[PDB]
């Protein structure tokens, strides 16, 4: 079982050298907390938190970095090896990439002005990374609730407070203008927009990302504060101005009956919403985990140890 209290001894300064260096980070790039974050999420939803993610491209296996959900997407590969050289200074051998990354979420979160926390530790490295099982397991944009939901299910989370609460994690964050082109112009081949967008929300989003544009242009997940990690994800929801499909059928969906009460939930309490937060993060980083003498303490997060 996994323990809060799992580097006390072995590397009490863990936590703070991961801080440091996203805190140094965040100068050059606002962005990185938000990277981060979803790093850890890409990872745990796929053989579960055990930095399978991290992984290099090897002769006998492709990197997960290749999967739809991650090419031209997922970034902040760097940064992780950076903290993970600093801990490796301070304690060598000592801390998995897996905890790293799991730790490295967590004090993101904080310190884009979440909740603060100890995750659970003691997860050890994948020796293998998954690419096939990425692109099979990572949730997309334009899946409906009941495909959002069938995905979290997939890999262990049965709630949907689960889904509710971690889909707060676009309360910041980019999004290209290629996930919602649909949304805009031709949504489900009727080449009308998604009617479940805000009218003047829509056209704020169609100068953004006009017809036949850089598709590859940056839009932020939520207008309201979008590098701040705060409930207003939620109250962008109840005025449809959820940025992707996947965040407004939250709230829109015929089948969102059990979702539309934690939204509103979530919008009316900042608490109500960090509580369940940690409380899915913590079941999400929980997601198979290797531990024991099971995987190994990887020295370089991108290649196992030989
Ligand atoms: C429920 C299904 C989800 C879907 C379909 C989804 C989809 C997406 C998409 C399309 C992007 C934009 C990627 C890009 O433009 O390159 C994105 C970004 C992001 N997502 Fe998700 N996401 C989901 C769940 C989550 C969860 C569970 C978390 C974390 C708890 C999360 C955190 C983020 C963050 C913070 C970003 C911004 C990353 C950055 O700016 O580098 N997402 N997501
Ligand atoms: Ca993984
Ligand atoms: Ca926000
Ligand atoms: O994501």
């Amino acid at each position: 079982q996994l323990t809060p209290t799992f580097y006390d001894n072995s590397c009490p300064n863990v936590s703070n050298i991961v801080r440091d260096t996203i805190v140094n980070e965040l100068r050059s790039d606002p962005r990185i907390a938000a990277s981060i974050l979803r790093l850890h999420f890409h990872d745990c939803f796929v053989n579960g938190c055990d930095a399978s993610i991290l992984l290099d491209n090897t002769t006998s296996f492709r990197t997960e970095k290749d999967a739809f959900g991650n090419a031209n997407s997922a970034r902040g590969f760097p940064v992780i090896d950076r903290m993970k050289a600093a801990v490796e200074s301070a304690c060598p051998r000592t801390v998995s990439c897996a905890d790293l990354l799991t730790i490295a979420a967590q004090q993101s979160v904080t310190l884009a002005g979440g909740p603060s926390w100890r995750v659970p530790l003691g997860r050890r490295d994948s020796l293998q990374a998954f690419l096939d099982l990425a692109n099979a397991n990572l949730p997309a944009p334009f899946f409906t609730l009941p495909q959002l939901k069938d995905s979290f299910r997939n890999v262990g989370l049965n709630r949907s407070s689960d889904l509710v609460a971690l889909s707060g994690g676009h309360t910041f964050g980019k999004n290209q203008c290629r996930f919602i082109m649909d949304r805009l112009y031709n949504f489900s081949n009727t080449g009308l927009p998604d009617p479940t967008l805000n009218t003047t929300y829509l056209q704020t989003l169609r100068g953004l990302c006009p017809l036949n544009g850089n598709l590859s242009a940056l839009v932020d997940f939520d207008l309201r504060t979008p590098t701040i990690f705060d409930n207003k994800y939620y109250v962008n929801l109840e005025e449809q101005k959820g940025l992707i499909q996947s965040d407004q059928e939250l709230f829109s969906s015929p089948n969102a009956t059990d979702t539309i009460p934690l939204v509103r939930s979530f919008a009316n309490s900042t608490q109500t919403f960090f509580n369940a937060f940690v409380e899915a993060m913590d079941r999400m980083g929980n997601i198979t985990p290797l531990t024991g003498t099971q995987g190994q303490i990887r020295l370089n997060c991108r290649v196992v140890n030989s």
